[PDB]
C-alpha cells in the first residue's frame, strides 16, 4: 500500500508536526518555502524519513522535490 499518497500523508505529518500546525492547514502541492519551512526542518524531515525508509535522502531534496506531493513522488520512485 506505499504508494505516492501513503509517503505523502506521511511526509505531511512530518512537515506538520515540524512546523507545529495541524496537517490539514497544509498544502501538498504548495513549495514548503512558501509556508515558512527552512533547512533545520529540511534536515529532521529529511533525516526522520532515512528513520522511516532505508534511504539515504539529503535535506536539499526539499530543494529539488520542493512540495509534499512531489517529495512523496521520489520516494515512490526510489523505492520502486
Amino acid at each position: 500500500n506505499k504508494d505516492k499518497a501513503y509517503w505523502s500523508a506521511i511526509i505531511r505529518t512530518l512537515v506538520a508536526k515540524e512546523m507545529r500546525v495541524e496537517p490539514e492547514t497544509i498544502d501538498p502541492d504548495q513549495k514548503f518555502t512558501s509556508y515558512g519551512l527552512d533547512s533545520i526542518v529540511a534536515l529532521s524531515v529529511s533525516g526522520d524519513l532515512e528513520d522511516l525508509t532505508k534511504l539515504e535522502l539529503e535535506p536539499t531534496l526539499l530543494w529539488d522535490y520542493p512540495t509534499i506531493n512531489a517529495l512523496a513522488e521520489y520516494l515512490v520512485s526510489e523505492l520502486q
